[PDB]
């Protein structure tokens, strides 16, 4: 797709610090860009490619479309889509509210010049981020995380795409993003599958999957800690019966592992932990180190000047740790008595190369249409309950509906910032 011209693109600067040593670091000044579905497009007669949730007669295939359409810069990014950038930090807010219409969620990437990502290594290494979610409640998911990205973003590999990463193009991620509307450079339009109760999203024919490193998926009331990887860590594009995760007909049916290999401490069975007045208070602002190595992902915290283990589960037949090693995969699906998506893909060995693959860091706010945060944060399946796993979170499994959510908790907003990163050891001295 090419790119507009009735709106300027200008990336939000945002700061974020290289580590050698336990404060041995310092400013590195990139800067951050929304998603590519979050952006207008339309021809050269203005008249929309896209409208409400059903592209338009403006268009016709997945390649005409490319050529004719093109995406726009998002104008204020605060009246419009809630971004607010200062300093190091970074904020998002649930709701934007607008003179001309109403936004709900917003997804970045962290950038190296408005023309590409930042990219990130991740085996040996680990991210150092500060976050209050504090206002962060049931329903939503406040998500910091990687997902092996393209670089230039799909400009190069996919030439149509002549917007490409600048315009924040590419996302990919172990669903398969097949709700974005371009995908290779090449729409979607083909029989693109809308939402009843998000007027604004759709499904389409192809993904776009890719290694998705789920450091930050949360609230104020839970957390999991989710590595994922698939038969081709790179990035690439599925078809349609083809393509996992929860857009489609099969979740398992895709290149990739739809649920991966998780940890929730709530889920694994301490619910004393997390949330406000909590171990691990969330009603503000702590620190979330994460740690990548062969064969092993650690997680720990840093709140009120404090380290904060991570409690192991509780659970006969799981290992008396709270790290995500093989061993930790090995027993929880297995108790957690469900499809090892993790194993089927090639398990820990492909999640170890799939950490040598070099992705894009990503911050993220939503509300779950297809199962309304649930799986993040209440009872999920609801099919039976009171069995192992089962229950992730303290939130009522009424809540999630985005409605609902979108309409009572419209402030709701994430905070992130001090985002450091450095080999093992070198971001905290913990
Ligand atoms: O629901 C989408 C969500 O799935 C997450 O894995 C879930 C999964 O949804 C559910 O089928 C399984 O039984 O439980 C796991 C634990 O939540 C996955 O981790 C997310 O990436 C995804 O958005």
């Amino acid at each position: 797709q090419r790119a507009g011209n009735e709106t300027p693109e200008n990336h939000p600067p945002l700061t974020w610090q290289r580590c050698t040593a336990p404060g041995n670091c310092q400013t590195v000044n990139a800067e951050v860009v929304i998603d590519a579905n979050w952006r207008w497009l339309h021809d050269d007669n203005m008249q929309n490619c896209y409208d409400g949730n059903q592209w338009t007669n403006a268009c016709s295939t997945a390649t005409d479309c490319a050529e004719k359409c093109m995406i726009e810069g998002a104008g204020d990014y605060l009246g419009t889509y809630g971004a607010s950038t200062s300093g190091d930090a970074l904020t998002l807010k649930f709701v934007t509210k607008h003179e001309y219409g109403t936004n709900v969620g917003s997804r970045f990437y962290l950038m190296n010049g408005p023309d590409k990502y930042q990219m990130f290594n991740l085996m040996g290494n680990e991210l150092a981020f500060d976050v209050d979610l504090s206002t962060v409640e049931c329903g939503i998911n406040s998500a910091l995380y990687f997902v092996a990205m393209e670089e230039d973003g799909g400009m190069a590999s996919y030439p149509s795409n002549q917007a490409g990463a600048r315009y924040g193009t590419g996302y990919c991620d172990a669903q398969c993003a097949r709700d974005l509307k371009f995908v290779g450079g090449k729409a979607n339009i083909e029989g693109w599958k809308s939402s009843t109760s998000d007027p604004n999203a759709g499904v389409g024919p192809y993904g776009s999957c890719c290694a998705e490193i789920d450091v930050w998926e949360s609230n104020a009331y839970a957390f999991a800690f989710t590595p994922h990887a698939c038969t081709t860590n790179e990035y690439h594009v599925c078809e349609t019966t083809n393509c996992g995760g929860t857009y489609s007909e099969d979740r398992f049916a895709g290149k990739c592992d739809a649920n991966g290999c998780d940890y929730n401490p709530y889920r694994m069975g301490n619910p004393d932990f997390y949330g406000k007045g909590k171990t691990l208070d969330t009603s503000r602002k702590f620190t979330v180190v994460s740690r990548f190595e062969e064969n092993k992902l650690s997680q720990y915290f840093i709140q009120d000047g404090r380290k904060i283990e991570i409690p192991p589960p509780t659970w006969e037949g799981m290992p008396n740790s709270s790290e995500i090693t093989p061993e930790l995969c090995s027993t929880m699906f297995d108790v957690f008595n469900d499809r090892n998506r993790f194993e089927e893909v090639g398990g820990f060995e492909q999640l170890n190369n799939a950490l040598r693959v070099p992705m894009v860091l990503v911050m993220s706010i939503w509300d779950d249409h297809y199962a309304n945060m649930l799986w993040l944060d209440s009872i999920y399946p609801p099919e039976k309950e009171g069995q192992p796993g089962a229950a992730r979170g303290d939130c009522p499994t009424d809540s999630g509906v985005p409605a609902e959510v979108e309409a009572q908790f419209p402030d709701a907003q994430v905070v992130w910032s001090n985002i450091r990163f450095g080999p093992i050891g070198s971001t905290y001295d913990f």
